[PDB]
């Protein structure tokens, strides 16, 4: 990568979201933005799972029929999946390579779907579970294969009506992962780096442990709660990230009702992954099931400026917000956004944190403003004292420099919050000289 590495933090891009455009173009479409992410800063990207699903070229690939079809077979009325064919998907992981950006695999292992009906003893009627058919000739499965079966009639959770897996079959467990001819075998074998595993709210931890003793790499989980404690337990038994929902649903509270102390407060409490391991979450501000955060500038200075690793949605990116913003703040976070963390101040609507800085990211002084109108307050920095800092960012019109005085206070401002009219809200600063 240009910057941080995946596996430091680096920041990643969630490249996909809900429907998107099919005809099998989404692979060659993503590789064409390759050099751009490229350049500005992009760690890793994040696909969405690239098996031939029971919707075939409508599948969004959370309805996995055939796991070893990657796009190069003719079933469930396509060749290609609906994101491309096979070598689509191998030349974009390729060119992500040549580019020294790492490949997150979209593993959706809790249910398939797409199965020919077939009678089940176990249930006393006909089921989709007949996956005797599937054209790759890998992974086959039956009845046994699912739950209820001979071992019990349930696991930790169902999604919907699909037919829900049994991992602790031995049958399941090496065409999963537990053998060199695996789907996890597959995946990386065409390239894939790390992984980002769907409902895992749906099956044990110990699959996704064992998963990464076999083929290591990166990875997070998708446990879809509020709770922390089950994130973070779900995180340590698995050895796995999770996604910092704790965190999203604070932040929409925060920045989208003027009420900046909710924030503060599940920080200081513990009540984000984010404030506890800084280490296991994963942070967004939007992803392809939920996006309720309208304020996302000052959403995403916080991501990108705070602890914990930040996913940036494809949307934002490409399509909704002013691209040079993510890319400043993507530059911010791999330069300078290190360290522990200490709140300045707050209110309603200021946000003012210092990142302390490690052994390669000096720190910085963010300074997030939520009211449309300017703002400026003395402010106790005495990690800057004397020292010469610089706004980073160009919020507030252009080149600003500051001194702090001796004894480390000085007058910090923030543009005001009018997207609308092209102000966003926030200000980043640090030492004067860093780039
Ligand atoms: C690279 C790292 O950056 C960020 O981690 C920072 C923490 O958020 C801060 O709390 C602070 O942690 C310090 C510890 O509290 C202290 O006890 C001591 O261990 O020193 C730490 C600082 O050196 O500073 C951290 C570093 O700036 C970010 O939040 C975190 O996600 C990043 N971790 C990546 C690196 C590695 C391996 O080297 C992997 O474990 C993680 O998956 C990566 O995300
Ligand atoms: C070949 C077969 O392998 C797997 O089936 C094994 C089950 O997973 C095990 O749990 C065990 O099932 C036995 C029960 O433990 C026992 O209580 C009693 O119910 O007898 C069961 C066996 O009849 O042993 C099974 C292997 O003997 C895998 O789960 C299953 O999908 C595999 N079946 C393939 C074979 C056909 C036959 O045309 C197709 O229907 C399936 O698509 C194939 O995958
Ligand atoms: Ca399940
Ligand atoms: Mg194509
Ligand atoms: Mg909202
Ligand atoms: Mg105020
Ligand atoms: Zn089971």
């Amino acid at each position: 990568a240009k910057y941080l590495e995946l596996e430091e933090g680096g920041v990643i891009m969630q490249a996909f979201y809900w429907d998107v455009p099919g005809g099998g173009i989404w692979w060659d479409h993503i590789r064409s933005k390759i050099p751009e992410w490229y350049e500005a800063g992009i760690s890793a990207i994040w696909l969405p799972p690239p098996s031939k699903g029971m919707s075939g070229g409508y599948s969004m690939g959370y309805d996995p029929y055939d796991y070893f079809d990657l796009g190069e077979y003719y079933q469930k009325g396509t060749v290609e999946t609906r994101f491309g064919s096979k070598e689509e998907l191998v030349r974009l992981i390729q060119t992500a390579h040549a580019y020294g950006i790492k490949v997150i695999a979209d593993v959706v292992i809790n249910h398939r779907a797409g199965g020919d009906l077939e009678w089940n003893p176990f249930v006393g009627d006909y089921t989709w579970t007949d996956f005797s058919k599937v054209a790759s000739g890998k992974y086959t499965a039956n009845y046994l294969d699912f739950h209820p079966n001979e071992l019990h009639c349930c696991d930790e959770g169902t999604f919907g009506g699909f037919p829900d897996i049994c991992h602790h079959k031995e049958w399941d467990q090496y065409w999963l992962w537990k053998s060199n001819e695996s789907y996890a075998a597959y995946l990386r074998s065409i390239g894939f780096d790390g992984w980002r595993f769907d409902y895992v709210k749906g099956y044990g931890a110990w699959v996704v442990r064992d998963w990464l003793n076999w083929w290591g790499g990166w990875a997070v989980g998708e446990y879809w709660d509020t709770n922390v404690d089950a994130l973070l337990s779900w995180a340590y038994e698995s050895g796995a990230k999770v996604f910092d929902f704790p965190l999203y649903y604070k932040m929409d509270e925060a920045f989208d009702n003027n009420n900046i102390p909710a924030l503060v407060y599940a920080l200081q409490n513990g009540q984000t992954v984010v404030s506890r391991d800084p280490f296991k979450a994963v942070t967004f501000v939007a992803n392809h099931d939920t996006d309720i955060i309208w304020n996302k500038y000052p959403a995403y200075a916080f991501i990108l400026t705070y602890e914990g690793q930040p996913v940036i949605f494809y949307r934002d990116f490409e399509e909704w917000l002013n691209k040079d913003k993510l890319i400043n703040l993507i530059w911010i976070h791999d330069h300078l956004a290190g360290g522990s963390t200490t709140i300045v101040y707050y209110d309603n609507d200021e946000l003012i944190f210092v990142r302390n800085g490690d052994s390669r990211r000096p720190g910085l002084i963010t300074y997030i403003n939520l009211s449309p109108n300017w703002v400026g307050r003395w402010v106790y920095v005495p990690k800057f004292a004397g020292a010469c800092i610089h706004e980073y960012t160009g919020n507030l019109g252009g080149w600003v420099d500051k001194r702090v005085d001796s004894s480390g206070w000085v007058y910090l401002e923030a543009p005001p919050h009018d997207p609308a009219n092209g102000y966003y809200g926030y200000s980043v600063w640090s030492y004067c000289g860093v780039g």
